[PDB]
RNA sequence: UAGCUAGUAGGUGGGGUAACGGCUCACCUAGGCGACGAUCCCUAGCUGGUCUGAGAGGAUGACCAGCCACACUGGAACUGA
RNA sequence: GCUUGAGUCUCGUAGAGGGGGGUAGAAUUCCAGGUGUAGCGGUGAAAUGCGUAGAGAUCUGGAGGAAUACCGGUGGCGAAGGCGGCCCCCUGGACGAAGACUGACGCUCAGGUGCGAAAGCGUGGGGAGCAAACAGGAUUAGAUACCCUGGUAGUCCACGCCGUAAACGAUGUCGACUUGGAGGUUGUGCCCUUGAGGCGUGGCUUCCGGAGCUAACGCGUUAAGUCGACCGCCUGGGGAGUACGGCCGCAAGGUUAAAACUCAAAUGAAUUGACGGGGGCCCGCACAAGCGGUGGAGCAUGUGGUUUAAUUCGAUGCAACGCG
RNA sequence: CGCUUACCACUUUGUGAUUCAUGACUGGGGUGAAGUCGUAACAAGGUAACCGUAGGGGAACCUGCGGUUGGAUCACCUCCU
RNA sequence: AGGACCGAACCGACUAAUGUCGAAAAAUUAGCGGAUGACUUGUGGCUGGGGGUGAAAGGCCAAUCAAACCGGGAGAUAGCU
RNA sequence: GCUCGCCGGAAGACCAAGGGUUCCUGUCCAACGUUAAUCGGGGCAGGGUGAGUCGACCCCUAAGGCGAGGCCGAAAGGCGUAGUCGAUGGGAAACAGGUUAAUAUUCCUGUACUUGGUGUUACUGCGAAGGGGGGACGGAGAAGGCUAUGUUGGCCGGGCGACGGUUGUCCCGGUUUAAGCGUGUAGGCUGGUUUUCCAGGCAAAUCCGGAAAAUCAAGGCUGAGGCGUGAUGACGAGGCACUACGGUGCUGAAGCAACAAAUGCCCUGCUUCCAGGAAAAGCCUCUAAGCAUCAGGUAACAUCAAAUCGUACCCCAAACCGACACAGGUGGUCAGGUAGAGAAUACCAAGGCGCUUGAGAGAACUCGGGUGAAGGAACUAGGCAAAAUGGUGCCGUAACUUCGGGAGAAGGCACGCUGAUAUGUAGGUGAGGUCCCUCGCGGAUGGAGCUGAAAUCAGUCGAAGAUACCAGCUGGCUGCAACUGUUUAUUAAAAACACAGCACUGUGCAAACACGAAAGUGGACGUAUACGGUGUGACGCCUGCCCGGUGCCGGAAGGUUAAU
RNA sequence: AAUUCCUUGUCGGGUAAGUUCCGACCUGCACGAAUGGCGUAAUGAUGGCCAGGCUGUCUCCACCCGAGACUCAGUGAAAU
RNA sequence: CUUUAAUGUUUGAUGUUCUAACGUUGACCCGUAAUCCGGGUUGCGGACAGUGUCUGGUGGGUAGUUUGACUGGGGCGGUC
RNA sequence: CGCGGGGUGGAGCAGCCUGGUAGCUCGUCGGGCUCAUAACCCGAAGGUCGUCGGUUCAAAUCCGGCCCCCGCAACCA
RNA sequence: AGGAGGUAAAAAUGUUCA
């Protein structure tokens, strides 16, 4: 649901809390959790390569079978868990060998609904089939690229791609910026819409909330002096420079896309 | 102008006034008034009557007289039937 | 106590009454593929725009959202707003038939409560077509209009909020009584259904009109007719349905509701005319059908204007200008 | 008698309510000599008007949505026995 | 519940006086701000000189910063003292 | 040695870090100490640090470092797999008392405990760099049960006292006791058990996971503390006894109860919210390749071993960091009495000190403060500074508002002590007696004792009852910024930065972008409801006119046009 | 006006007296709509103004208590 | 000469297809308990992409530097 | 510097590839349409076709060569 | 009789009294 909080307290005033009840309050799942080491936007060599990223909550990475090769084997949602890496939920499913896993948890899921993988399953929310086998309009989401990669393409809250056309071996899919690129047929996919659909609506209110988030505080360009930042200098909010990066790159309009050998794949760019 | 009152609604004992009485205290009860208009504000002495109008009413309350109220302003009290 | 008031029970009747959940078809837009070529699109004309990068046209297939062609009817349901492809599920009211039952339980209603077109707002989805604002192209004296190309909010959905409309048959609700004809719609009874039926008894509604009423227009058995019951509202026009305060509302505002001042009209109906890019019929060298000319040239002449001591005055759209 | 206790008016202090005048300036309105730009309603008012509402605009108004009539005109050309 | 209130430790450092060859190469004294958080802190790591880091002052990078320090070019150059 | 004064959430008592003999004794006084100095953190000599349980080493990992080959790079070198190091983290085991000039959970007495080796006996299947469980974990808040500790009483010992009283409801002192073992409690967690079967666990598996039946309802696990034992032991006030006069020797009563009660513990709990909260080994357990008259494993018992390094002293400072015997800085642990909300503060205990120049004087002037006639901001750039306000309970409280606030708005009243209500109430805790019981640390019942608010009335004392320390000045108008927060360490704390929010724009994943000659990393084990950049800066009403110049995006026909 | 030079603009309020302050007028040297415009409860060791209280801030200082200053004894600098 | 039509031919290009170069930050196996890496099957791309040499353009991201003198001080103007 | 391109009423600009025609609009005079104004509809001054030499029956055009604007690339006294 | 398909681009103001 969309909590919106009481002002007993300002910077809790306009904060909107998102509360999702199904969740499961308790623990996560053990055998599946590993080490998730913060990295501060500092590569190898030291230097910060990206910038406004470090400190905040300690997590830990949940292995998301993001593949679903379980093929042949019916599946029950047992719960669904919060998963701290995302923007959305995942499931921890049980298969009917045992097996434990976690999958991004689809639109329509609920506690208890039975999935599976293969080219076997029925056209229904939360199962995963090659797209040569998957009616042509249909909705769906985390689409793998190569065969047997993993999954790629819509995999954030209430994200999906449609399944537009089918040209042989080449499946158009209309993505979620509104670009159409094509796509081998024999790439998995999964149907329906990835869920918790209102993780845009929430607010964070205060600025303490966006540290705990990760991010850390952005500085402008025209707060610093013209040895730090490109727009820099002025005795009292002077600019006169075109909008660049802290780097001299062009912004505000200014298409840096260089690929030229995945432009074979791409029909539309983003409109 | 929609809630108003807290000795305020009532009873009991004492007291007090020429006399009944919250008139006034002590104690107990928690009600009393209120849209058939309380409280709040503004306004004005009431009437017998008068001017007018066919009646019904409207306006008004100077002159005479009856009733109430005031005595520069506000409070208290005496004498005396 | 009774029953002609009112209500309940049994069987049925018709239906866009309402709420929720699925679904179908045509059309429109977008997309992928094949085919194929200089226009397409649009208009009063035209242009922006779309197109030789190959659109539009055409065929096959897919995805979406909204509204439901014909049946459709001054036909039906509902208190009003308003509501229709199809089906399921839940549910409301009215109506008819034959009887019984309670035995005035009735009607209205300031306050109060709820719903309540469209537009709008908040939260989150959806977004084809359409379409404020806006950009561009025409047009125009200007066009921040009519017109054309696009297009955001909105239009749709779920939960709240708003609470306004020419929310209007501009006609409150209830009951009694009061000549009829022509249709629609929907029960029931009787008779030979002896043939697209005939005669009555009810609910709803349209049209034309009598008595009567009304200022008139017209209403007229669903009344503005004749009476009775309850409630609301009005007191010349503007100021003003605005100011101040309260209350409701997120906001936009809504609701309740003055004074000063100012004017002597404001307003309705109907009547005689005139006008109209209203209409019908008819008429004239009005047009159309042709002929001969004016305007350009010189001249004769009139007039305005200019000039002048004075260049007399009058006429000065058609109806002044070879006129006095 | 004095002292004193209680009641106690005048009066002082802090903070509310309501109402009467005044107040630089300012919104809108009414009245008033034949101003100015546009021409908005009145016929079908040359985009029908108007009611509600949202948006826009030197000004009347313009625009969308929905609703009402307190809007007009339905005569002539191609097919059919 | 709270980047919630008051207020020690703790962290910070707004005002004044003192001090200024000081007790101290920014402290003391009396008062001040935060004080369940974007908090504070110990220990150990990582980012480096035209580079690092920076809730951004051209502040900080060992009492040194509009480009650290150490050594080397180098006895730089100096029309100046 | 006797008074006196200060700290007492430190100026006390202990560790780590860091120093490095500063520790203890004798002796010495030139230099050192801001003075003298037979004194000393000074000079000289000698003595002193004792560990299977403390820490480190060790076993295992984090951030991160190095890095066989490898990849890459002019060389140096960089990155990095397997691995291997790396604590501030995880993992076995001891407490009390005594003792020295100086050391002690280390030595001595008493009483334990842990992990391995070897051997014997009785049984049995054991066995990897492999699998599973466990280890193993967040913030806040509330409640209950105890303890450390404290107070009172009883009891025991002593005294009855240099100025009035004091055999009494009197006064001072003490009333201390661990680890381990047994019990398994308050309370908390989870349904056990048996059989069959399987595409799961890089292979296997009886261990884990999963799917179906049966039987019964409890079993298992965890767990502060209490009570017994440890302990007719130690310690213990005070006597008894000799003194190099410093102390040693000897002996030795009570040693319980009640209440209050932690920030300690149970709690690595329970509830809730969300920002969703290390890894590995030790331990337990199932097996593969294989190994079985073996070997090993479980259990019992005997014996042996448990090395090496540190250990003194300082540790909120004259011993560390500040050049100093420096008014500065320095993580963690314990933390009593009375009043009080409290770790504030005030005065004290334990304990430690009087800060290493003093003696006189009492001038101007300076610094740190007390008080003030009348006035009350007239001072001044400005109410700077001082002054004043200051507590709890109750009453009462506006404009405006985002409807939370504003607000402790402002402004008022009562506060001490004594007695009564009541030989201390409401409340709290709670033995004995009694009853029952699946019998224990049980449940009800029962109520002595102990402890103890606050409210009301009456009386009384002073000028003043929140009397000290402690402890808001308030109200009105307004610019700027929303607010918390951040910054010029050492003249600027702000209106500057940040901020949630909003918008544009970039990016389809080998993503944009960034560090880097390169590889490779960060972005992200994320993927358009995501990420980067830039601008603005909550929220409300909004956000107009201009595309010429410049950048950017798009379309290339044409002109010019590089190398070739 | 954190912007207005001319200027202490002009009017009204506040004071006996107001170059500051508060409310307006527009003559905007040279505001202006995300280098955002205009409002805005709350918050501020913030800028400006006022009133109450309060006081040695001041009128105008006075006295007193301590640490120095002064004298004696020991030690014994510095800038120049 | 202008303008056009068919063929051959000369080049620049474009379109499509193919697999062997090359790519592979896809899957699978081995080296090996190892997500680096190498090799081997296979799939998808595919003569592209990327890299070297030359070259046009862009470029304050970065670097080295210039930025006159006289002058009744300097700056402005003016002058040489 | 050498390949291009472009000059014509008082300003704006087709005829230029096709040699035979100096035009299209708004401004200043009037005139028509109205009841009058306005709007609108039309005719009307005026350009050495930059100048100059010259192939042709005839020149803005195709041709030449030079002054003069604007477009990138060229320039080491 | 009973019902259908198709049909008009542009043209503003009126200086006032009587």
């Amino acid at each position: 649901a969309v909590v919106k909080c009481k002002p007993t307290s300002p910077g809790r005033r306009h904060v909107v809390k998102v509360v999702n009840p199904e969740l499961h309050k308790g623990k996560p799942f053990a055998p599946l959790l590993e080490k998730n080491s913060k990295s501060g936007g500092r590569n190898n060599n030291g230097r910060i390569t990206t910038r406004h990223i470090g400190g905040g909550h300690k997590q830990a990475y949940r292995i998301v079978d993001f593949k679903r090769n379980k093929d042949g084997i019916p599946a029950v949602v047992e719960r669904l868990e919060y998963d701290p890496n995302r923007s959305a939920n995942i499931a921890l499913v049980l298969y009917k060998d045992g097996e434990r896993r976690y999958i991004l948890a689809p639109k329509g899921l609920k506690a208890g609904d039975q999935i599976q993988s293969g080219v076997d399953a029925a056209i229904k929310p939360g199962n995963t089939l090659p797209m040569r086998n998957i009616p042509v309009g249909s909705t769906v989401h985390n689409v793998e690229m190569k065969p047997g990669k993993g999954g790629q393409l819509a995999r954030s809250a209430g994200t999906y791609v449609q399944i537009v056309a089918r040209d042989g071996a080449y499946v158009t899919l209309r993505l979620r910026s509104g670009e159409m690129r094509k796509v081998e047929a024999d790439c998995r996919a999964t149907l329906g819409e990835v869920g918790n659909a209102e993780h845009m609506l929430r607010v964070l209110g205060k600025a303490g909330a966006a540290r705990w988030r990760g991010v850390r505080p952005t500085v402008r360009g025209t707060a610093m002096n013209p040895v730090d930042h490109p727009h820099g200098g002025g005795e009292g909010r002077n600019f006169g420079k075109h909008p660049v990066t802290p780097w001299g790159v062009q912004t505000k309009g200014k298409k840096t896309r260089s690929n030229k050998r995945t432009d074979k794949f791409i029909v539309r760019r983003r409109s």
